[PDB]
RNA sequence: GGACGGGCUGGGAUGACAGAAGUCGCUUGG
RNA sequence: CCAAGCGACUUCUGUCAUCCCAGCCCGUCC
RNA sequence: GGACGGGCUGGGAUGACAGAAGUCGCUUGG
RNA sequence: CCAAGCGACUUCUGUCAUCCCAGCCCGUCC
């Protein structure tokens, strides 16, 4: 004997069973004419009967298959975190036009007859005899090379395509003879099989860490259920001008859901395809439409402030106004450009999560749109701003001026702008979320404006202890986010501020029956009903909790002030009522927008792939741009309300101002 | 014909020369006999006359090799960055005692005798005879299967071992075998060829990417010319339980330098293995002699401060108080923390750098002498608050007391351990450093204290700009790092920052000949003096130009104090000249040791690695260990120095008091 | 008579690593 | 017509590890 | 007479994908 | 003695792509 076998199996042979007698190595050979270009070769291997190799440890089968242009190797069984398989099947890269020769037309019978062959070798460490079986499958080049594009098409669907364990499929994109500069696929599936989206340069390979020191990352991994996007960039595509794209199914649900029970590693899926190409595009007519909206409320403050204006030692206060309050946020922003710029276009895919049904690129940003909609707390915190710088300038009649906290409150209005744009450029599960923060410090800015409008002039240290405590109550439900009992710490939390909140409120008024004892049992109600909203509903999200408790808390303090008002008979001018409906109306539609969030961390990326929320308007705003905008436009409102409302006291003396 | 040709090499062949004809396949076998266990082989091909296929685009020629057990894929040419190479070689996992049968001995001629396969297979796609060139070599036993250590042995050394593009080396390690709880692993090489060290779990695979989606980062690629290190935690020993080691040359020196020109990619390279078994230590006699050290300074406070105390609207204070100064600091540690805790065994070897001459660990952690000399910090600084708040306690005698500013210097000491603690943990490059900032904040401080002692009490808000200014600096200086022109901008910001201390001091003292202008005179001079030092000496490095700027200005004004106090015709206690003689000499000894630090992240990974600064004292102490326990003990002289100067004014008038 | 553990003793076939003798191929420049 | 690096086996000394095993003896359970 | 580009026309060998007919192996539970 | 998922080819309709090519003609450079 000779220990190799070689045996010529026909192409016919899609089934191929057989005996691997103790270290004997075989060799199994198919003959590729000319009618193999461009199809996709897929060889799996099986072992038979794997019940009797249970107490042996390591690979029990080898398998290498080749076709001159590519090769990979089959290891059984493959070991996984949950299971075993003694089965395993790998793609192979095709054949292409080239390696027939060249014209393969007028075959005179001239020169000679070329041909290709597939190898496929077979060995074992055992020292006994093993069944195997081997299947051998091609995908033709109708399926495979299928993204050829007609002229003014930019379009092409695909639908219903069976996968399994043993039947992956794979596409060729060539972004040059087709004149590509930007691209997207997107796939669906209705059942919740966990599968996986490889997208691979095509002079790389999928299965072999090509060099010893790689360290180099442009394979896209993404696991997905229902849906998955991957988007092409004009700094890609002039990189690599030509892709591979695959897709396989995972053995086990373990990277996809923890509880599905499938029980047969080999299931069918379903996958439909979406090819498109795509251009530059400047959202003229969205964004100019959107900053018109912007625009026409500010002309609530031309007819007074400015007007004012227009009738109309400061190095003591700059060295010693907090600077530090800006810190955090700019931190934020430097590290998550950072890790930005550092990343490589396959990772971008893969780290980020967006709504990709409301997504708008431009350039190598994903959704433009949740970045542009900022603009309008930039706007309105820079109004603030010059405003209150502006209208400075007395001491005897009416209420404290509030100059240094109004600039506060707009310079968190431009830090709340900064830090939603930079958490928009790539949304993922950080130390650190930084999504609404700001909103949070606003309101607090808010209500200590309130608070000590009618004793003294507002300080910014309060925006210190108030900050210091916003972001640690951030980090800490972050950190806690995996647990069971993060809702607790947070109720627990929150009874402590309102506590203390009532407390002081006691402590300052003193206890008169009319004041202070209905402001600590609305106060008292209005935050234990929230906490008990929050604490036994699961419709509200642990990343929102914060930020409604905070609006709330900030409205209820509002409206109790302008109660108060009312009842020590003073007059709310008008101008001022309309304000204060526009802040309630704009906080309540700006509230339903971000209820509409539905962003939790805590599930798999498959999960949070599969989000599927169009736009809402002109294909370009979705719930959370409109979020965004009514945030800003409800900030706005109540800014010039909490400026407006004291109007009526302006010739009174300071002396009879009544203290609530 | 059958185009499969099958050939039979004996184990004395180690160059194989043969033609692939067109279009034909060459199968070689060598039968292994129980000689070859624990034998790990090479097999390395090489294409003969490249230079007839420099227009051929792809892979030319393809080899697969295995032995049943294990095998890989040869793909030529392989493709790098810089250059394209017809050769490459790999290594073959080794066939192990279990594969020959179950006694061996007594071969009494009565079961079947049993061999195993070396099995290699030549393919190529091209239509034409190619020439190519096998070379089958081994490392024995002795090897490869190196690491057996006797009874009480716990260190082995290999030395001098030729390594090449074509011989890579090789190491199996068994911990459960040995009983081997800790390792670590040492590499030592004169030449600065680059090279590669790679570690794996005995059951992985360093060619395959064994699942589609994996993820996992198991596999250690340290790149390397001088030194490498590697740790096996307790941790990892329990999780995989055996390990093997692997060099590589790399084929360009271009992920280990820029410009060495070596010139042909395969030449030799000497390396001398280290190979010691470590346990669990508790450095009991270094820390104690530490803490000692860092005590008797202490007993200074005793006699003056503490026996004062035993002799003798605060609500409106800390709600003002800037608590958000502690911010960054607490959100670096949090994000370094979280990016240590994620991290994989594997990675922490790769993305940490520590000075591994001097390099003591505890657990995981890898430097622990580098993290535990930070308690003189933290210890001080609970010292000063805790005296600031308790020496509380009158307005028209003496100086204007400094008590929140002396807490604010206190907590950033304790910032300071907090910050350098963290930082020692995994040093990278990243974008905050925050190794050395809370100096340069508690230096700025001082100066402050310094400034306004004499007119009023000082603020924390200058604490605010100071901070703001500090980590914007430390951020600049991270982000143009890598450029030629980052030096300018520390000078330019340096000569702005001097210029406005200088007219600052020139407004509120006012021009008289001897106060000011000596002063401007004298800090001018010293700026500019430190400012050329820095820009033409190339020996000072980035990350500590500003804290030597800082300390050396605070020194400065320091002793201007000094002078003019001596000037103006009063008395510095003999205790005060102590405390000053003891903080420049301590200061002066600190920034001896800070000098030697030669960190620089502009450079290559294997030249970072290959730094060699062993322990100065007791094997614990290094130079950056005494740089942090120096400037401990240096901020506790200078705080102890402007608590103690003004002492003989305890009873001048405060309108007598002289202003400077 | 089973036994592989027992040192010892010597032989054998080697295998691979470090330090020392003359033969190929790939590189350039004049 | 020069000088390198690498590669292979003609063969010299430490070595480090394999097994084929040579014998009697101390030797306990068969 | 070279020419592969030219539609058309029909045949051929098919190959692979989606939707419809009865045959193996692996899974359990009673 | 039950029910699934998968796998293979007996064969039915859209299809999608290969080449073997069948002929004359419009046809320009040989
Ligand atoms: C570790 C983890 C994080 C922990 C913290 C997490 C929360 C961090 C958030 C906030 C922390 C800071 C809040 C204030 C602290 C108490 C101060 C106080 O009551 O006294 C002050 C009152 O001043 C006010 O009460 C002003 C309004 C406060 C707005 C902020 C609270 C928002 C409520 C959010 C709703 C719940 C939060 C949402 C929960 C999901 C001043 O006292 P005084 O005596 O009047 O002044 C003395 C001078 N005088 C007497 C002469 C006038
Ligand atoms: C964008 C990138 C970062 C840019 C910034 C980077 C640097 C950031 C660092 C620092 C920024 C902050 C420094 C102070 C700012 C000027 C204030 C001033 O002069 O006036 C103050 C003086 O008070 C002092 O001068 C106190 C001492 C200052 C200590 C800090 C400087 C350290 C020098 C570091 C050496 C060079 C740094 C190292 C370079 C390698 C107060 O003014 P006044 O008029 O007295 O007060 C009015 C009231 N009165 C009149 C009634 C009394
Ligand atoms: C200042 C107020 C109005 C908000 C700022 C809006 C302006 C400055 C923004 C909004 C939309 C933006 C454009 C959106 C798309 C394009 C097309 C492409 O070439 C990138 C830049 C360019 C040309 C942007 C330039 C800046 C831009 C015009
Ligand atoms: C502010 C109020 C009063 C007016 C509203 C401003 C609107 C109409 C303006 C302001 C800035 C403008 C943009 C400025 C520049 C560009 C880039 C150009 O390639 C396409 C148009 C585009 C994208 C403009 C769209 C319209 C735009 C958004
Ligand atoms: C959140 C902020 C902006 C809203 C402030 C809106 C102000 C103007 C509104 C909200 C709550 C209102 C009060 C609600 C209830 C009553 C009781 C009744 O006797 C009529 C007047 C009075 C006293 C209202 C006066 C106007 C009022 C104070
Ligand atoms: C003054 C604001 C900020 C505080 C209260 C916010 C109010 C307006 C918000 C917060 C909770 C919201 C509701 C939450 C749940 C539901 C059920 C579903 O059909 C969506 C809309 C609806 C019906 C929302 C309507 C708007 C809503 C009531
Ligand atoms: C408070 C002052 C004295 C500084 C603090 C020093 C003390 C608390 C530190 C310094 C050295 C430390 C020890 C160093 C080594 C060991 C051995 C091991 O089992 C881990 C913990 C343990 C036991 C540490 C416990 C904490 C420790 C004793
Ligand atoms: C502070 C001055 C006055 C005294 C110096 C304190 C020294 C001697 C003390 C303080 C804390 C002590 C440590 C406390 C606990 C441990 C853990 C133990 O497993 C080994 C000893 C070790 C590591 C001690 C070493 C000595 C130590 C560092
Ligand atoms: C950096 C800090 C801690 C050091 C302060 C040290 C003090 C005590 C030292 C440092 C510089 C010294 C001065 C340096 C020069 C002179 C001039 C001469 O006429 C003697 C006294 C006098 C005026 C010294 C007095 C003491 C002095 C002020
Ligand atoms: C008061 C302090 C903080 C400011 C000045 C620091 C002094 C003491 C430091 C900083 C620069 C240092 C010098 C830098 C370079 C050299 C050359 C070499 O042989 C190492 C030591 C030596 C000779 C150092 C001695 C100490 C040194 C002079
Ligand atoms: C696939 C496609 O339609 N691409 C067209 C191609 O026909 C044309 O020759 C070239 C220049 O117009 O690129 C474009
Ligand atoms: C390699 C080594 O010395 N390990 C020793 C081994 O001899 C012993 O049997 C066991 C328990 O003591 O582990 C230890
Ligand atoms: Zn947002
Ligand atoms: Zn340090």
């Amino acid at each position: 004997n000779s220990s190799v076998l070689v045996f010529e199996i026909s192409s016919k042979m899609k089934m191929i069973e057989k005996k691997l007698e103790a270290n004997t190595v075989h060799v199994l050979r198919l003959e590729l004419d000319q009618s193999f270009i461009l199809d996709l070769t897929k060889v799996a291997a099986e072992i038979v009967d794997s019940s009797k190799y249970s107490k042996e440890d390591g690979v029990i089968l080898e398998v290498t298959v080749s076709n001159g242009r590519d090769s990979f190797l089959l290891k059984l069984p493959t070991v996984y975190p949950n299971l075993k398989l003694y089965t395993d099947g790998k793609l192979l890269n095709p054949l292409v036009e080239q390696d027939f020769g060249a014209h393969r037309k007028r075959h005179r019978i001239g020169d000679p007859h070329f041909h290709q062959n597939l190898i496929v070798t077979v060995q074992s460490r055992l020292n006994a005899d093993i069944d195997y079986r081997l299947h051998v499958t091609h995908l033709d080049r109708a399926q495979y090379d299928f993204l050829k594009f007609k002229t003014g098409q930019t379009t092409k669907t695909l639908s219903n395509q069976k996968l399994t364990f043993v039947k992956p499929i794979g596409f060729f994109l060539n972004c040059s003879e087709q004149n590509i500069s930007q691209f997207h696929v997107t796939l669906y599936s209705e059942d919740d099989i966990c599968a996986n989206l490889i997208t691979v340069p095509a002079n790389e390979s999928i299965y072999d860490r090509s060099v010893i020191s790689d360290k180099t990352h442009n394979r896209r991994v993404l696991s997905f259920t229902k849906r998955a996007d991957i988007f092409f960039t004009e700094t890609e595509i002039s990189m690599f001008k030509s892709f591979r794209i695959f897709v396989f199914i995972a053995p086990d649900d373990s990277g996809c859901s923890t509880n599905t029970s499938r029980k047969s590693f080999n299931e069918k899926k379903k996958i439909s395809f979406e090819f498109k190409k795509l251009e530059n595009q400047s959202y003229a007519v969205p964004t100019a439409l959107m900053m018109i909206f912007l625009t026409t409320p500010c002309l609530l403050f031309l007819p007074i402030v400015i007007n004012i204006i227009k009738n109309s030692s400061l190095h003591g206060q700059m060295l010693q106004y907090p600077v530090a309050i800006i810190l955090p946020v700019l931190m934020h922003t430097a590290i998550e450009f950072h890790k930005w710029t550092t990343s490589t276009m396959a990772n971008r895919d893969e780290m980020c999560f967006h709504n990709h049904a409301c997504a708008r690129p431009l350039g190598e940003l994903r959704a433009w749109n949740n970045i542009i909609t900022n603009i309008g707390y930039t706007l309105y915190g820079a109004i603030f701003i010059v405003l209150s710088i502006c209208r400075r300038g007395s001491h005897v009649f009416g209420t404290y001026e509030c100059t240094l906290l109004d600039v506060t409150i707009g310079v968190f209005m431009v830090l709340q702008s900064i830090a939603s744009a930079t958490y928009h450029i790539c949304p993922s599960d950080v130390a650190f979320q930084f999504d609404t923060p700001c909103i949070q410090v606003i309101c607090g800015l808010l209500m200590v404006r309130q608070w000590f409008v009618r004793h003294e002039s507002p300080s910014p240290a309060y925006t210190n202890i108030l900050l210091v405590g916003v972001v640690s109550l951030n980090f800490l439900i972050s950190a806690f986010s995996k647990t069971s009992y993060v809702r607790f710490i947070i109720a627990v939390i929150h009874v402590i501020v309102v506590g203390s909140i009532c407390l002081a409120k006691e402590r300052s008024l003193g206890s008169e029956k009319l004041k202070t004892r209905f402001f600590i049992m609305a106060f008292s109600m209005g935050n234990f009903a929230a906490i008990v909203m929050y604490l036994t509903l699961s419709a509200f999200h642990l990343n929102q909790i914060a930020t409604y408790c905070f609006i709330i808390n900030c409205i209820m303090y509002l409206m109790y002030y302008g109660c108060m008002k009312v009842l020590h008979s003073e007059r709310i001018t008008s101008k001022a009522k309309l304000c204060g409906a526009l802040s309630l109306l704009a906080w309540a539609v700006a509230g339903f927008f971000f209820f509409q969030d539905d962003t939790d961390w805590t599930r798999s990326a498959a999960a949070s792939r599969a989000l599927n929320k169009p736009c809402l308007l002109l294909g370009f705003f979705g719930s959370h741009d409109l979020w965004h905008i009514f945030g800003a436009l409800a900030g706005l409102f109540t800014f010039i309300f909490v400026s407006f409302v004291d109007d009526d006291l302006i010739n009174t003396r300071k002396t009879s101002i009544n203290i609530f």
